[PDB]
């Protein structure tokens, strides 16, 4: 019942956009009464934020599990890149939500979205610190800048794919993005 | 094609109003007051708020890219040229915090057709990036098997993300102190430097 509301919210926000999405449309798409939505969510903002928290929480947990099992820090990065691309290539509507509708100019809304994103960003920080401690990455590497390079590059590749109607295979870019982030531009 | 003489004052006012009150609350009345003009003077130049926003973005990007292109043309080394590009990106926004609020926060809108127009303006800077990468490959400075498209996305996505983070921190530190480290990081990735 909570899960069908989450699913419906993705659908409705992707189709109509966040500002034109009404919680009543979400309830109709979920097969629930207007009132069933407010048992879980104070309102429409709490719907967008909760949907993001739910999807991010599950993503981060899966990546952490898969990484905790990997043997090599470069493979841990690959896992992260692969899961980021795979999960969105699996759900075009959630990609429209992440790439397009969670990008808000409202200051209070923007700050709440960013707080949810810190879960992913902190997992990057952990990976970067691990790679510096273990010697895969250079000692002087600036963790925060590197996080911004990794997340900013991944997010930019995904956005361009969404902007091109998801018409090529996003998952075919895992290997070259991973190689580019490890090696940089230089010959 | 030349601009009328009230162009700059309207667009400069628009940057101020949009940065201060945000795009949604920005109104042509407020832009006119900040520009020192009657409302009707705005509509001689621009149809509505959106038109003010895309015009300013286009005009400014065109000059930004032209300045990069000529500073780069004076260099030899394409190491230098990438450093020129990073430095001019960060410099232009560090020189105008209100324009940075506009570019990083306010010009990020879910209006599908505004979004399309903004991307078309951005393509000019992305083509410059592509030229640099092509050059660097041809002269052996960048990895020969590099995909220009992906490399462009990494450079732009990185620079944009660094600038956004500085804007979300009220522009309180000197963004141009990150020029060298971003430059180096783009060249060596996680593994090298
Ligand atoms: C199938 C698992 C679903 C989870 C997929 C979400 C993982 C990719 C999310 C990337 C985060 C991008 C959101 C950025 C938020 C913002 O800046 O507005
Ligand atoms: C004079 C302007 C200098 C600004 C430096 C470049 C700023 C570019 C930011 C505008 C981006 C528009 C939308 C983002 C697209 C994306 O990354 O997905
Ligand atoms: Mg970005």
């Amino acid at each position: 019942k909570y899960d069908q509301i989450i699913d419906a919210a993705v659908q409705v926000i992707a189709e109509h956009g966040y500002h034109q999405a009404q919680v009543s449309k979400i309830a109709k798409a979920a097969g629930v009464a207007d009132g069933t939505i407010y048992l879980y969510f104070n309102n429409k903002e709490d719907v967008l934020i909760s949907l993001f928290q739910e999807k991010m929480g599950r993503f981060v947990d899966k990546i952490r599990s898969q990484m905790n099992e990997a043997t090599d820090v470069e493979e841990k990065l690959k896992i992260l890149v692969n899961m980021h691309f795979k999960q969105l290539a699996a759900d075009h509507k959630l990609a429209i939500v992440t790439q397009l509708e969670l990008r808000q100019s409202n200051t209070e809304l923007r700050l709440k979205i960013n707080e949810v994103l810190k879960g992913y960003l902190n997992l990057l920080d952990e990976l970067l610190m691990e790679g510096k401690e273990k010697g895969y990455f250079f000692q002087e590497l600036d963790t925060r800048l590197a996080r911004q390079m990794i997340f900013g590059t991944l997010d930019e590749v995904v956005t361009n794919w969404v902007m091109k109607d998801c018409k090529y295979d996003l998952t075919a870019l895992v290997k070259p993005v991973h190689q580019l982030l490890l090696g940089g531009l230089r010959h």
